[PDB]
């Protein structure tokens, strides 16, 4: 029976730790896939941690240039949330250097993008077997979320990008049912840039917080209705949640356009709470270190900078990285609303550290009705490795 | 359907071995999590061994200061009772440096405590997803049992401590149903000290034998009714079952107050048998070595020192450590009463041995109608390791 | 309930990647069985990757003469498609240095051939237990497909060869139901040579594309009806799809006889598409390197050389090897026709490279309605190994 | 529902290979438990390989004196038949240096014997939890089968020995239902010696072929009826099937008394076939090397030495060892009779080879209606190891 994700996202006051895999630390002696871009998605029975392997393991010579983002050895795999991305407990999902996945109440759907940069192919899987495909439509690194996709009443949706990673690119919403594509839409966002959207279900619609690697330090936002009509813009909040970025005091929000000159960026997330917003970000404003989430009153609908809550999950003396959102299935939380949860990726190795490799572990946090105390659940690995 | 643990604890004459994981010995070459504080808990289908990892493996550099008790890398995981705490067979439970867990007949509930010492957070899980939380209420290492919690007719109970580990601290009983907290009580025990309670179901109530790390060498006791009313005191028996402690001859029992001057201590257990009591303890009275369990006639209700039975499980030439209780589900034992079972933790490494690490394995014993012969099922590992 | 594989094979325009195990690369540090001859077969619930181990692991001395094709240590095992052939996730199937396997809708059937070269024995398994046997009938390396067998409405069929690997040999079709042999037929093919047939279901009959290691560079073909009547010949197409072979321009097809002088060969596959054919082959015409599949119009019924589609899966700068076919169960693809899928084996080590061992990994591709772009999903391992 | 093992044992003409684990060869680099005494037993759904670990792994220092037969680190574990006794796929069964196990149609029952030599304890398990116990009754190494026990219509039976391993000892039959002992009988066999019985179901009764380590070179036999009445004697056959032993020509059989002077011995098996018998034995008559099984006409009821069939499974240039019997459940073989199957243990290391350790792998064979060709599926490991 299809999973009903039609409920509203629960209003949360704080965040509690769900899991921590300790992938790298274990990888010093255990058999762990060198990885990157991990994310969480849950079925009505369990939550899994998806990740992009590099076809090699930690502390092995094949972990050499594992910073190259894309290769034909890159594969999407999964384990139960909390377990390291070890070989022996892993489930194979798809061949990919970019991916997304989600359960529709009956089975798992995954989308792995691989192939050559100018004509990549996204293979859609459902039930452990390819079922449909999307070919590059702009011919320039067809890619996707790097976080959980969203399924509402049997239908699943996700966003893909194809084109430059700086100047204007192209963006689409895809809709599928049982692994078969049944709809797509072109997102008009002239001047705006969308990458690695972090999405979740809310009041029957798909809400995402993405990344603008062109000119904005504030994150793009889009609300997707099942029919495929949408709303694109930026997190109104007058606090920039991307990295790199500038000071908050010198920032001016906008729900319509990108602000700041900073070009690059990093995947991030955000949850709407009525008119408010829970927004995650690295503590360092120039680097991928530390991690905190702030709740801004009216932050979702106005250029507000009023902070009602702040919780640290990784201090600034430790490397962070990607971070995305997902929700707990009602069939597991017992609650009457979708529990918002996010994960934070913690990168170790190049380009910041003295190693031939690059990989990451993660920490997962979830909704909760109380305010939780600050702390640092960092990676903890001691670099460099025996190599 | 909920597990009925309303029956009385079976009267046992001796104890038979259930399992032995050989974690450390295997860990010399296999991929085993460095651990500490292991315990057993059973569902209607199987018994599992829960443990606190240190986010690292044996014979790896990350096992360095693994004696520090608390860190943000510490996680609660589980395996089927008897298997070593190896990476590839482990299930992730919670992020924690202190924990408890138990099955209610439908699912597993676990409680992991992590965070900073002054404002720690206990995340409650049910079904593999966080469901509720308890924040530090005394702001000084919020902690729990380190042994199986207790579920009776759908409701599960457990004890937590928050405050100093020497002088007076504070103690509470928590009650939950389906992962949602629905009750709590403050335990008044002025002059007494409660830590790491070992609990089990008996005649419809929760009975625990705990640890007084303040001034007592005899163990605190509390009988918890489902409504949350309780009874707190000490094991009446005139034989001190804590470590360190003094001679038995020079000991005077008390069901009301702590006796002896010895400050420190070690987690231990005890089972009521009508008016009698099966009490476990290290053979050495000053160190954590050896292990034996004694049955004292009328030992539960009087300052009795009459020994009717004595069985050794670990001789005094071998290191022991923690030990807790749990019961076999009627749906597995086929019996008509709850079969009492305990486990003994065997510590290797610091602070007693020449290693950079600290970890432990275990041996599990269970009820049984006959007297079992003495022996030593010790750890067996050859220290030091390649390091 | 029996799996209905009575439908026609879907008409495909291109092929999308299903999986890539990265077995060798992982094997540099992980615990991977040295293997050879891998293949895919699917049940109504999942697809598995079967393989022939050599009773040893990569980067271990026992991988020494692992090029010898046959030994008493060789065993057939399986894992879910996409996982490396690692120890801890493997299911034991049969003792064998030659094999075939397939699911009939209720259980898995496997056929492992082992024993001495002059009187080998094929043990048939069904449900994880031997059920029947076939003894060598020609007394000269009794062998089979090295690819998925075919089950139609409860009955499974496969082809075996017994006799010389150069000059004329003998060939048979075997039929079984629930692991019990219930039929066999002798294939008269005087002048022709059949080895390692790659088969699949089509319009209610078993269609195979095999290997002629005697004198032909074009592949033998046989259409098997459930009653055991058959049709034997060669892929009509005027393009030689075996290796080694000569130029295409200098080739003349034939649906009746072997063409070319080239003796040796390599396992390959082919799918009928109405009158057309999708045929796989190594790019190099002299060596086992690179891999591409071509669609020849009318290629199945005429000596046609008209290429309508060409897709590369492994470039010529990388080693390839065996390749076979299998189909997706309707109960997984949701489609109304059998989705054609193939796999390509990529050999590393002897006799082409500087290693004491020989093994291989694989890449799996599947049907799909669109044309997919060229690329190379090669092995990726860095030889030689620590040895 | 209880497994019906009331049928007669199928008449077999030859034996086909079921599995081969390659435990030692894999153990050169993989994580394999050093073991000894392996055996096979099947449930209505699968066959498993039980084994006695030594609490340590191959190629690790803890494998040092692993020849000592008994220690408190010895544990009984299992895996699916065919898989090596690796850490990550193993199920914990019991603490033991001697064991037996079998499925009754509903669950697994195992019996592990551990403790001190003078007062050992046999813990009986059913469903993964201890359920009953047997204490040493002679106080001298209480021990059991080292092979599969036998369950007929819900009841399981097995044989235990307690006393000297040379001169007269004591022997009993145990009967249990759902893990609870409900019967036992003393076997009067004055002058005879019974050890490690290999048993199987036949025409509703339990038939075993055991080992006389006192004075006989021929094997003891006992037919056990469910009511516990029995028949004890020796394999009538005039061919000695124990090791060491003397020439066959100089042997005189007896169904009543032990023959030959040879003292020691080795576990072996035998299947009745009407009046005939399939008997296994090492090829060497003085050492534990090679393995063959012979069918002797009328061999079960007369001092017959008429050989109708002979099949080799391990040549004399390779080490063998223990060997026991088990039967395939009708619910798996689809047949109408119990399929007889045996396993052969192959010892490597001390006392015959230059290693600090001792362990073994195995090969499993099964019934079958045809005669199978001779061959050698030996261990294949290259000793010594890195140590
Ligand atoms: C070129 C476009 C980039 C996205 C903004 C790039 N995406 C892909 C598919 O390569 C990401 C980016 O280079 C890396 C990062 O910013 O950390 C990860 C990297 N993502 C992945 N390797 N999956
Ligand atoms: C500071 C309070 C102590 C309890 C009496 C302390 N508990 C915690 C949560 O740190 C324990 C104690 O220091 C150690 C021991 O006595 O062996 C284990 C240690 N327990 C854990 N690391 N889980
Ligand atoms: C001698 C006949 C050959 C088939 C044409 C030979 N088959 C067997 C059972 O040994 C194959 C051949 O030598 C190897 C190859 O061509 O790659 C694989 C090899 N196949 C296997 N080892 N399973
Ligand atoms: C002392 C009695 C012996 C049986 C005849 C002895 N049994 C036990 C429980 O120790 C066996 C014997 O010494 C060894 C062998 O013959 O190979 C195995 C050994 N068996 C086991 N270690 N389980």
């Amino acid at each position: 029976t299809y999973m009903n994700n039609t409920e509203a996202i629960c209003d949360a006051k704080g965040f509690a730790p769900f899991s921590k895999d300790n992938g790298i630390r274990i990888g010093s002696r255990g058999h762990i896939f060198v990885i990157r871009e991990p994310f969480v998605s849950c079925s009505p029975i369990e939550c899994r941690t998806f990740f992009l392997t590099q076809g090699s393991l930690l502390n092995d010579k094949h972990s050499n240039g594992t910073v190259k983002d894309r290769s034909p050895f890159r594969t999407l795999m999964s384990v139960e949330v909390g377990q390291s991305p070890n070989v022996y407990q892993a489930r194979f999902e798809a061949v990919a250097w970019s991916a997304t996945a989600c359960h529709d109440g009956k089975k798992w759907m995954t989308v792995g993008v691989t192939g050559p940069d100018s004509k990549a192919v996204a293979v859609i899987h459902y039930g452990g077997v390819p079922t449909d495909v999307v070919n590059s439509w702009a011919g320039d690194i067809l890619r996707t979320q790097e976080s959980s996709c969203t399924c509402i009443q049997g239908d699943c949706y996700w966003v893909m990008t194809d084109g430059p990673a700086n100047r204007q690119a192209q963006y689409r919403i895809y809709k599928a049912n049982q692994g078969r594509i049944i709809g797509q839409t072109d997102i008009s966002f002239n001047g705006g840039h969308i990458e690695e959207c972090s999405c979740y279900p809310n009041d029957g619609k798909v809400e995402c917080v993405c990344r603008d690697g062109w000119t904005g330090t504030n994150r793009p936002v889009l609300v997707i209705s099942p029919d495929l009509s949408y709303r694109v813009g930026y997190l109104c909040a007058g606090i920039p949640s991307d990295t790199p970025r500038g000071e908050d005091t010198q920032f001016t929000g906008s729900c319509t356009s990108p602000m700041g000159n900073q070009g690059y960026g990093v995947k991030g997330f955000g949850f709407r709470q009525g008119t408010d917003v829970w927004m995650g970000r690295t503590i360092s404003r120039t680097s991928r270190s530390g991690f905190e989430i702030l709740r801004i009153k009216n932050g979702w609908t106005q250029t507000s900078k009023e902070q009602i809550r702040k919780q640290v999950v990784v201090d600034n003396l430790n490397w962070s990285g990607y971070s995305g959102s997902f929700t707990l299935p009602v069939e597991l939380s017992g609650k009457d609303c979708l529990v918002p949860c996010f994960w934070v990726e913690m990168i170790r190795g190049k380009p910041e550290e003295k190693t031939i490799w690059t990989s990451s572990s993660s920490i997962v946090m979830c909704g909760v009705d109380y305010e939780v105390a600050d702390w640092s659940w960092h990676d903890g690995a001691i670099l460099p490795f025996d190599i």
